């Protein structure tokens, strides 16, 4: 192999001494600015291809997606899930669960009407929860959560959850929790020293604790569908696995088997619930940030679906400057600035450089959402970024928040809907008020790591 060029590291520690684990974007970035787009990193004793900017991101992803469609490590998630599940698995394993998540979530109505549906309404019951608290002074945190994770809970587990139910919220909170702990400073200690750091004290183990008990609650319902199944009529995505792993008995090679059962259902209901619960999140704190941007947005909606009848996905279409908001919503909220690591899955030529199987790849899709040749003001929150001349929505090919390639995010239909109803349907009844002037509202990241996390705010909903 030749890989890229790259600062030379120390045994086991790698580059640590030249990383800010507080801040690893920068610390990447600030490296880029030095040996190029594409370089070599070791955190602690991984080596890892970094990609930064769209071409580099683009041309590995997407131009040679086959070569750069396995998975690399992510240590806290890894912890759990051990190569189990659809998300942080590879080979033949990742790729049945990934084909029959996907004919299993449409079979449920994701990317229909009928999951429209199921989204309307629970964006119904929001609405409702945010009409009751009176204008009073809230943390929207739950609020938002309890509604997006009912959305893909409908479709795992059947049916919505309480949003007074104890545990529902239980759960959610060890979601927020071991999510956020990924974009901490010992979180991201923790993806170059995990070998040791298992063994320590120290939030990793709370992490730890959080995910062990999202795992508990998944495999109890598992056991009780089991115990009521009917191989006739599936209620939920974990009978059609159930059906699934019935089917494959006899099939000693086949992956449908309880662990990935449980693992998988895990990532649907986790991704399906902290991603776009977290971007609505951010969302309001920058629609508070820029009231001259929540005003023109109130503008479409009153002028195209009205005061009355609820939002549509359909009416996106007749709404650019909406769609515009959200997708800078998106970029600026950078979810997952680093990408979720990939690896190439055999000896690969990728420009002028030559990557041994199994080496890991980060796609940088921060690098991406910010790269200047496709946005002029990467670090500002700018709604034209969208919007051409005219004030038409304007697509780009920067815009990768759900990745691309072979491993792109297969929730990404759902997302959209979710953002474009819930962020659409919330502002046709309500305007949001900040305690605080848009001058001091602080928008910057609270943590950027694996995952980008937003400060945390009270704020009211009053009626329009
Ligand atoms: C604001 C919303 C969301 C964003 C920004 C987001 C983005 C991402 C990204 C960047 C990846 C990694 C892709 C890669 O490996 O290159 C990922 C994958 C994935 N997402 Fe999402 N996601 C969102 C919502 C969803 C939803 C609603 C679901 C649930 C059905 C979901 C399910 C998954 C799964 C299962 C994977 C792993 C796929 C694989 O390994 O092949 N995501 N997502
Ligand atoms: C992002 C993508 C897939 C996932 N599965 C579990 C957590 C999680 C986060």
């Amino acid at each position: 192999g030749k890989l890229p060029p790259g600062p030379t590291p120390l045994p086991f520690i790698g580059n640590y001494l030249q990383l800010n684990t507080e801040q690893m974007y920068n610390s990447l970035m600030k490296i880029s600015e030095r040996y190029g787009p594409v370089f070599t990193i070791h955190l602690g004793p991984r080596r890892v291809v970094v990609l930064c900017g769209h071409d580099a991101v683009k041309e590995a992803l997407v131009d040679q997606a086959e070569e750069f469609s396995g998975r690399g490590e992510q240590a806290t998630f890894d912890w759990l899930f051990k190569g189990y599940g659809v998300a942080f698995s590879n080979g033949e394993r990742a790729k049945q669960l990934r084909r029959f998540s996907i004919a299993t979530l449409r079979g449920f109505g994701v990317g229909k009407r009928g999951i429209e549906e199921r989204i309307q309404e629970e964006a119904g019951f929001l609405i409702d929860a945010l009409r009751g608290t009176h204008g009073a002074n809230i943390d929207p945190t739950f609020f938002l959560s309890r509604t997006v994770s009912n959305v893909i809970s409908s479709i795992v587990f059947g049916d919505r959850f309480d949003y007074e139910d104890k545990e529902f919220l239980s759960l959610l909170r060890m979601m927020l929790g071991s999510f956020q702990f990924t974009a901490t400073s010992t979180g991201q200690l923790y993806e170059m020293f995990s070998s040791v750091m298992k063994h320590l004290p120290g939030p990793q183990q709370q992490a730890f604790k959080e995910l062990q008990g999202l795992e508990d609650f998944i495999a109890k319902k598992v056991e009780h569908n089991q115990r009521t199944l009917d191989p006739n009529s599936p209620r939920d995505f974990i009978d059609s696995f159930l059906i699934r792993m019935q089917e494959e008995e006899k099939n000693p090679n086949t992956e449908f088997y309880l662990k990935n059962l449980v693992m998988t259902t895990l990532n649907l209901f986790f991704a399906g619930t902290e991603t776009v619960s977290t971007t609505l999140r951010y969302g309001f704190l920058l629609l508070m940030k820029h009231p001259e941007v929540e005003a023109k947005v109130h503008e479409e909606i009153d002028r195209v679906i009205g005061k009355n009848r609820q939002p549509k996905f359909e009416d996106r279409a007749k709404m650019p400057y909406t769609e515009a908001v959200i997708h800078e919503i998106q970029r600026f909220g950078d979810m997952l600035p680093m990408g979720l690591a990939h690896r190439v899955n055999k000896d690969t030529k990728f420009r002028d450089f030559f990557l041994p199987k199994g080496t890991e790849v980060f796609p940088m899709l921060g690098s991406v959402l910010r790269d200047p040749r496709f946005f002029s003001n990467p670090r500002d929150f700018n709604p034209q970024h969208f919007l051409d001349k005219k004030g038409q929505f304007k697509k780009s090919d920067a815009f990768v928040p759900f990745s691309i390639g072979k491993r792109y995010c297969f929730g990404e239909g759902l997302a959209r809907m979710e953002l474009f109803l819930f962020f659409t349907t919330i502002m046709q009844n309500f305007r949001f008020k900040s305690p605080q002037s848009p001058k001091d509202i602080d928008v910057s990241p609270k943590h950027v790591g694996f995952a980008t996390i937003p400060r945390n705010y009270t704020m009211s909903f009053l009626p329009r």
